[PDB]
């Protein structure tokens, strides 16, 4: 009842939102300053969803580590007491990779949600839906697609017996695949290390007093900054992963202060930052392939891309149809960064300080846990107007809405179509693709 299909999971808010990409779904409505809802006058002709995967479990690699340290910080200690009491006992449980309960649940909710927001669409128009291919990334897209279904069918002004909303097409995430939704084949970037040289040099900013700390409270445990941040890590998993989602807070989490949050939700903004987004020369030019199917779609035109669509897949209307008018994508925080920056939406905001924090204001709306949250939806939207001839898109990141850059927005944050595409003349160009090689 704090984690709603709505509001997303406002439990715990103090905590749970700053855990950046490891974050719920939490929508961001009330901190919209322009108004999500649909002007008078105007009507909604088109729209795109883009979307994470749902909550996870730790990856195979990372939940070994989680259970080797608390084994070690077991085998070592000698006063496990007052919050530190349930440590002793800790009986590490969860699963691996796979999507867990509530991260189903997330994405059924996001299916409810984006039938709802364009019932005077969806209501009749199937939408052409496509996936990375990833377990978890098709699994969350098919929990979307049951959600919107169930849906659809209480709806009294729907038109039944239309086929199904499928997964129209699996894109592969194979070394040689080019793939738009989450793109591996710029040598270059793939071999970038300049995320991990910030994130080594902003965590000895802040976690040593933290391993003191906790080296002082757990006498006869001895820490590396990484293993503090895996027990930091372990206050989103072992909340968000079992039964208790939605009651407890787990008690990894009163072992690090608020401040201590912010920084860690920093932290991740600074690895997204810096590792896929404007921080990185090679970031924002994952996101042009993508960019510029949106254009495509926007535009009812053929795709004009050459770094990473694929173009047996794009150049036929079967895999690529350009004039259905709901769309929905599914894919991982990274490629879904990328593309944010190369749509220009965050171009209002200053390089992120590698060695202090900056607040929801400096960052001009950009954060790890307000973007690319678990389960993250992005909404483009095109709507007819009263007052005007053209099409005018609007763009909104987790329900808020976000005033696009490189054209001239109105109040409400809109653009006309024609000079929201001319604007994305960085993706048009090919962006940096070139410079994937040389
Ligand atoms: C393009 O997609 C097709 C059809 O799914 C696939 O068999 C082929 O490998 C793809 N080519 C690249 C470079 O991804
Ligand atoms: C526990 O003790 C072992 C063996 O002395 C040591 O190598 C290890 O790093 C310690 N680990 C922790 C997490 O305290
Ligand atoms: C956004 O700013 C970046 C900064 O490099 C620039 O490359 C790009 O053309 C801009 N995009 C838009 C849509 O204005």
């Amino acid at each position: 009842s704090c984690d709603t299909v709505d509001q997303g999971y406002q439990c715990f808010s103090e905590t749970s939102h700053l855990w950046g990409q490891y974050a719920p779904f939490f929508s961001l409505a009330n901190e919209s300053v322009i108004s999500p809802e649909v002007p008078a006058g105007c009507r909604v002709t088109f729209a795109q969803v883009l979307s994470r995967h749902g909550a996870r479990y730790p990856t195979d690699s990372k939940g070994k580590k989680y259970s080797a340290l608390i084994e070690e910080i077991q085998q070592n200690a000698t006063t496990f007491d007052g919050k530190y009491a349930f440590l002793k006992t800790y009986n590490y449980s969860l699963g691996a990779d796979d999507l867990t309960p509530f991260g189903e649940q997330e994405l059924v909710n996001s299916g409810i949600k984006f039938y709802q927001r364009y019932e005077s669409l969806t209501r009749n128009i199937v939408p052409f839906i496509r996936s990375s291919g990833s377990s978890r990334v098709i699994a969350s897209g098919k929990k979307f697609i049951e959600g919107f279904q169930s849906t659809k069918l209480k709806d009294p002004r729907a038109q039944p017996g239309q086929s199904s909303p499928k997964i129209d097409v699996v894109i592969s995430e194979a070394s040689s695949s080019n793939n738009t939704l989450d793109p591996g084949t710029c040598t270059v970037f793939e071999d970038s290390e300049l995320a991990d040289t910030v994130e080594a040099n902003f965590t000895a900013t802040f976690v040593p007093s933290i391993r003191q700390r906790l080296e002082n409270d757990l006498s006869g445990v001895t820490l590396t900054d990484t293993e503090v941040t895996y027990l930091m890590d372990m206050c989103s998993f072992d909340t968000i992963s079992t039964s208790t989602v939605d009651t407890k807070l787990s008690p990894f989490c009163d072992l690090f202060t608020h401040d201590e949050w912010i920084n860690y939700d920093y932290l991740q903004s600074l690895k997204k930052y810096y590792g896929h987004g404007a921080g990185n020369p090679l970031g924002p030019t994952q996101g042009v392939g993508y960019a510029n199917e949106l254009i495509a779609r926007l535009t009812h035109s053929p795709v004009h891309d050459d770094t990473s669509s694929n173009h047996t897949l794009d150049s036929s209307p079967a895999t690529f149809p350009l004039n259905s008018t709901l769309y929905a994508d599914f894919s991982h925080d990274n490629g879904i960064i990328s593309i944010l920056f190369a749509l220009g939406l965050y171009n209002g905001t200053k390089p992120l300080s590698t060695t202090t924090v900056e607040n929801i204001t400096q960052t001009d709306g950009f954060s790890s846990a307000w973007t690319v949250p678990f389960a993250s939806r992005l909404y483009v939207e095109m709507m007819q107007c009263q007052a005007e001839q053209e099409p005018l898109v609007r763009v909104l990141v987790n329900d808020r809405v976000v005033p696009l850059h490189g054209c001239p927005v109105d109040a409400l944050g809109r653009c006309t179509r024609d000079s929201f595409v001319r604007g994305l003349s960085f993706a048009r160009s090919g962006g940096d693709w070139a410079e994937c090689f040389a």
